[PDB]
């Protein structure tokens, strides 16, 4: 049963069974900023809003299961001063605090492109975070194991450091990883469920997809897109 | 003149006056390995060098650190891991007062089962800079630090991907640096020159190198090989001898 809870990510995972969740896909919630301090203290006060909802995720995750965060960091210019908050990076440290067992990311390449020094050079990657939980991976039986193998082409294309080949994060993006990182069955949880993109990804290669997302208006959104691009299948959603 | 100061970062540091460096560019010492105080403690000792940087910097100058995530994995414990070097770097210029900018991704290395690991392909160049205002130079620096068309947009990207990995890093990656973040006549930084890369490259370009190095046996392989590659001109080697 492919399920999306509306509410607080914070409190709905709060009332989750420890390792039950195979796989975490996600991306954080939006964050916007006289002032001297006053907004790397906000910035701080996000991440430890964040850490709450790593510290449930670290806790219904199995052994061995992995925290996948997809994240560009926050930059503002024209304080006109430019400056970029480096959110992949604290939330990268933040994590080996909840415990997490810190692995290499993967550098998503979303956009491809007065010659003086010191020019600001834009945004064009976004970090695919890793935390594993260790302790122990689960084993997956013969049948799961053979019906999530990855042809070898697609295997060769997943898994490198860089992906340069795919232009909300698109599905591809989220099937991409639940096929990297889940086997058929699995649930693959994302707390803040938006459109329900990795519902959808998940659902669409056999495995059960589990959100919560804060906005009940998104909530229904992300049901009718499930049902247009999960043929036969519906989102259940509860409050 | 360029020289290169034989000892220790932290100390030999302190003793050059504030707002004297304008670009610093370079590769932290090795890491190897509880075990994350021996991590955390590694970072304090890079804190004690980054905060002499911050003061040596002149306003709107930047500290340039290329490094790689140290990736120990199946050693100590059952499982594989990767330490964030990286990423505690950036967290903890921060608290230091560094204003953090967008990092370039050096691209260095160019069962079919769920879980497989991704191998280790990039460094990172984490730019640092220092608030206080934008940077001022003649029409004369301008003019010969200005990068023709096809070498900026080559240059000022996110991603380096045409310079092969293999001294933490190339020539080209140092001599790029320096042409982006500082102009003809500025001074540019290396706390770890190990066999000067940093500084050879800030000399080829009419920059004024200046670096530490703990290793005497490397400064003087450093001498040399800058003499080799910067003809003109020699690397002045500083123990701190007197008498
Ligand atoms: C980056 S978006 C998720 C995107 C995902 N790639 C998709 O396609 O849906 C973050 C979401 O978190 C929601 N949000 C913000 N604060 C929340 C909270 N405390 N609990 C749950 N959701 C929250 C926002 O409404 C938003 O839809
Ligand atoms: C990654 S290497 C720099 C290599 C450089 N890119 C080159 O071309 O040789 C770091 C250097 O820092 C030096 N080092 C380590 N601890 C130091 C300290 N406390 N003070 C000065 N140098 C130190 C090491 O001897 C080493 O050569």
């Amino acid at each position: 049963v492919h399920r999306l809870h509306v509410g607080d990510a914070r409190e709905v995972l709060a009332s989750f069974p420890e390792a039950s969740v195979h796989l975490v896909v996600t991306s954080p919630p939006y964050w916007t900023l006289p002032g001297q301090l006053g907004h790397i203290e906000d910035y701080e006060a996000f991440l430890d809003e964040l850490d709450r909802v790593w510290r449930e995720v670290f806790r219904l995750l199995v052994p061995g299961g992995r925290l996948v965060i997809v994240v560009g960091d926050v930059a503002v210019a024209r304080f006109g001063r430019h400056l970029v908050f480096p959110l992949h990076a604290d939330i990268q440290v933040r994590c080996r605090k909840l415990g997490f067992d810190n692995l290499n990311p993967i550098i998503w390449h979303k956009h491809t492109n007065p010659y003086e020094p010191g020019a600001i050079i834009k945004t064009e990657i976004e970090y695919i975070l890793m935390q594993r939980k260790p302790g122990g991976y689960r084993k997956p039986t013969q049948e799961q194991r053979e019906k999530s193998r990855l042809p070898k082409e697609d295997f060769h294309r997943f898994f490198r450091q860089i992906w340069d080949d795919i232009p909300p994060f698109p599905l591809e993006l989220a099937e991409r990883l639940v096929r990297m990182f889940s086997f058929v069955g699995d649930v693959v949880l994302d707390p803040f469920a938006g459109t329900g993109t990795t519902l959808i990804a998940a659902a669409r290669w056999g495995r059960r997809a589990l959100g919560v997302e804060l906005v009940p208006r998104y909530a229904q959104l992300a049901k009718e897109r499930f049902a247009r691009e999960v043929p036969g299948f519906s989102l259940e959603v509860l409050d």
